């Protein structure tokens, strides 16, 4: 039997959808990410804050369909470190993405399973396309909110583990003012 | 060898995407379509209006790979029917698609196979699931430009011919001042 088209609202000053599934993640939920562990466990220990809210549209993981989800990530450092989302590879690698930036300041960090790394930013408006088998993350570069609308397909599902445990080859700090990309000394 | 990542400007306000292959439909691109040929043929002798524009930035058709296209529906009348999209049915059957309102009212008519209809309605915001198996037309009813963004499956395809034939199960017409879903009568 066939599924029912629908219209869900999206709110691009909110990130919310209508109907979706909300995940949200507080700095808790991401130790071995950061550099710098110990800014990490005072920030963790102090106030815990939520760095990103996922809210998700999925189907049932069939190929040729679609899932769509925004992410709200919020403004924030762990040290010298920029407020990011975990980040992974796909279960099925070949699976691309596409993602709209909707608000706020930030980029996109993606790399191959060779670890050769790309760095996009990201504005209002900003439409990325994440080509199969790139990992990515995106990271929050500004003082407001992040937020983008992500289109995958329903069978692409999340690869977090290998990221996980080594991260990126790169990570995204502020230096003497400045946004840097730049070698992660735990590759 | 892996695909380069890359981000692309989509202007929210003109749906124009920097560099992406424009496609342009003209009324006359679109005979035995609306439902009354004479109004057809006069609003072509006297205008050939463009009916929509679409900036694609699309990838080669792989499984799991995906496309995205924003449309520029521009707003008219062909007697009392709405401005509107060829429409099609998917190659691959079982692809769905999402779009994306971002400017302008239209609405978007979908039918299965078995000739069902169903309506749903956009406005900047809505984001529309386009499921497995439904065939789907946007429409304009308002008087400025629809604009929306749609994320496809590069594998899906397009198949008109089934909708050029006969037409979708219902039409969208004004009566009155008012916009309305009904039979169509060449179906
Ligand atoms: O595959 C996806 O669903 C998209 O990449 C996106 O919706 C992503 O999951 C979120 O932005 C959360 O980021 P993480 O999944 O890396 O935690
Ligand atoms: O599958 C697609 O590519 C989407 O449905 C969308 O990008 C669509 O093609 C245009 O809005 C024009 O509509 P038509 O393809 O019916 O002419
Ligand atoms: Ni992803
Ligand atoms: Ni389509």
């Amino acid at each position: 039997m066939y599924k029912e088209p629908f219209g869900v609202k999206v709110d691009f000053e909110t990130g919310i959808i209508e109907g979706a599934k909300k995940s949200v993640r507080r700095l808790s939920d991401m130790e071995g990410y950061f550099v710098d562990e110990r800014a990490w466990k005072e920030l963790v220990e102090k106030e815990d804050p939520v760095v990103y809210e996922v809210y998700a549209v999925e189907q049932e993981e069939k190929e040729g369909d679609l899932n769509f989800a925004t992410t709200v990530l919020y403004p924030g450092k762990v040290g010298k470190e920029f407020f990011f989302t975990k980040g992974h590879f796909h279960a099925k690698l070949d699976r691309a993405e596409v993602y709209v930036a909707l608000k706020g300041k930030g980029g996109m960090l993606l790399q191959t399973p060779e670890g050769d790394a790309k760095w996009i930013s990201m504005e209002p408006g900003t439409v990325v396309y994440v080509p199969p088998y790139w990992a990515h993350r995106t990271v929050n570069i500004g003082d407001e909110p992040f937020i983008f609308l992500a289109i995958y397909p329903a069978d692409a599902g999340h690869d977090y583990g290998t990221i996980a445990e080594k991260g990126f080859s790169k990570i995204v700090i502020e230096e003497n003012g400045e946004v840097k990309v730049v070698d992660n000394p735990r590759w």
